[PDB]
């Protein structure tokens, strides 16, 4: 009898033990655009170092032209606008702006900040409907509250950052309309592989999706989840493609490697790497998926397949 199988080994994490504690701001709002913007209409670029990778290797771009898919980090609304306006000149489709956090965010006067808790899980365990109301129940109490907003230290403390009696409240829902983005919230958690849950829902999303849909995916950083859901989109459109050129080519764009590489981590980020881990095997499983439930139109929902079939611990 295994407690928590492959892919929900955060599962055994404690909740009440990185309960939200400040206001983090998600952006300064310096640079027109998100950090890591990036599309798959975007050329391949030589790999990063640290995933040891083959730089002579040339990846096919099979699927990618018609693969309509961008990735980012989290925004203020003139960014999100900027992104918007960048994207409508690559399709005439309607504009998706996935958020993947689990974190509840939203806007205090117009700036992007999230309910931080240690390691970034304070809503880790909750479902969708916990994490949104946890979510709609902050934003509002903060409205004509004094509230303080900071960025992040190098030991994820805040540091700096300013006080301010909030005049107005927003949700990203209605930043992401106000630039004319249709929404869809996926509550993944930060650090780890979406849950069954997070997948099956994109997955039933993913399907009724118009042909010349869009879908911008975003995080808080934009690398870990944002890369994990545009791998899973590209591998789902594209099940022809290798596994290789498609952890390749979605991280020469400007997105994070999938495969296998020497996992380094500094003594106090030593948490994070059996979840690296974990993702690793997890797509390596998800690809299976796809390859083996595409013929029938999928069927079988993920989290389903994935009881039948799971995944081999590493
Ligand atoms: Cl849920």
């Amino acid at each position: 009898t295994v407690t928590e199988p492959v892919g929900s080994y955060a599962r055994a994490e404690r909740p009440q033990d990185f309960e939200g504690f400040v206001w983090r701001l998600d952006n300064d709002g310096k640079e027109a655009l998100p950090r890591n913007f990036r599309t798959s209409a975007d050329a391949l670029r030589a790999p990063e170092k640290k995933f040891h990778l083959d730089a002579a290797y040339v990846p096919s771009r099979e699927g990618m032209d018609a693969l309509h898919i961008s990735g980012s980090s989290a925004f203020t609304p003139a960014q999100l606008k900027n992104v918007a306006a960048k994207l409508r000149e690559k399709t005439a489709g309607p504009i998706y702006d996935v958020d993947l956090r689990q974190e509840s965010h939203g806007y205090l006067d117009g700036i992007p900040v999230s309910w931080y808790g240690e390691r970034d899980w304070a809503n880790l365990g909750k479902s969708q409907h916990e994490a949104l109301a946890d979510e709609r129940h902050r934003l509002h109490a903060a409205l004509h509250k004094t509230v303080y907003i900071a960025p992040l230290g190098k030991h994820k403390l805040p540091e700096g950052g300013e006080v301010r009696r909030v005049q107005k409240v927003q949700t990203e829902q209605e930043v992401a309309e106000a630039a004319g983005m249709r929404y869809f919230r996926i509550a993944a958690t930060d650090h780890v592989w979406p849950t069954p849950e997070n997948i099956d829902r994109f997955l039933a999303f993913y399907r009724t999706l118009p042909q010349d849909a869009w879908l911008h995916f975003h995080s808080e950083a934009g690398v870990g989840r944002t890369t994990a859901f545009m791998v899973m989109t590209d591998m789902l459109k594209n099940p022809s493609v290798s596994l290789k050129d498609i952890l390749y080519r979605q991280h020469e764009i400007g997105g994070f490697y999938y495969g296998e590489f020497p996992i380094k981590t500094k003594d106090k980020d030593s948490w994070k790497t059996k979840y690296y881990r974990e993702k690793i095997v997890m797509i390596e499983q998800f690809y299976r998926y796809v390859q083996e439930n595409r013929a029938d139109g999928y069927q079988t929902p993920w989290s389903v397949w994935l009881k039948s079939h799971p995944a081999k611990a590493l």
